[PDB]
């Protein structure tokens, strides 16, 4: 029942190891979250092999505990309730007519810092597809993220679509299937069905020569009146 841990500005650290079709890479990220305002500011850096996939395809993988839950919805905030011990967040992300990512992450406090440690495995991608061919625009669409309880696992099931603009004007759909389960064995908040209204803006740091992504994201829970 850790929502009190989020009332201020919280430092965030992200660490990802990835392998997509045998192309290995790592990403570090830093920034801060202000859940009262649903606000995230993050900067990610590619640190090992040449990044084999477009940055926008990594946004969802690279801390939904920073969502703003309206007061009347606070009994539905699983993410903060699992803190500080944290939660495991797992996904399969199906890129339409292309490969899939499978991700496993642990999101938890290490002292004052909220840490997201991730392993990503991608298989079945096309060599010349939109992902491995780097054909996606550096931008990001707004949409809803749908949440339901998974009582049997004392957690939540989450599903949503992202629609990544392709450089030719078309769109590359990514269907996300997600599960979150507590790391600890104490009680958590199991929600009624609702969603997170999630908007994201991507940019570059003009002074950064490493391959990187700056992300500004605002997220608000919605769908339940009362």
């Amino acid at each position: 029942m850790g929502e009190e841990l989020f009332t201020g500005v919280v430092p965030i650290l992200v660490e990802l190891d990835g392998d997509v079709n045998g192309h290995k890479f790592s990403v570090s990220g830093e920034g801060e979250g202000d859940a009262t305002y649903g606000k995230l500011t993050l900067k990610f850096i590619s640190t090992t092999g040449k990044l084999p996939v477009p940055w926008p395809t990594l946004v969802t993988t690279l801390v939904q505990c920073f969502s703003r839950y309206p007061d009347h919805m606070k009994r539905h905030d699983f993410f903060k309730s699992a803190m500080p011990e944290g939660y495991v967040q797992e996904r399969t992300i199906f890129f339409k007519d292309d490969g899939n990512y499978k991700t496993r992450a642990e999101v938890k406090f290490e002292g004052d810092t909220l840490v997201n440690r991730i392993e990503l495995k991608g298989i079945d991608f096309k060599e010349d597809g939109n992902i491995l061919g780097h054909k996606l625009e550096y931008n990001y669409n707004s949409h809803n993220v749908y949440i339901m309880a998974d009582k049997q696992k004392q957690g939540i099931k989450v599903n949503f679509k992202t629609r990544h603009n392709i450089e030719d004007g078309s769109v590359q759909l990514a269907d996300h299937y997600q599960q979150n389960t507590p790391i600890g064995d104490g009680p958590v908040l199991l929600p009624d069905n609702h969603y997170l209204s999630t908007q994201s803006a991507l940019s570059k740091d003009p002074n950064e020569k490493r391959d990187h992504m700056v992300l500004l994201e605002f997220v608000t829970a919605a769908g339940i009146t009362h």
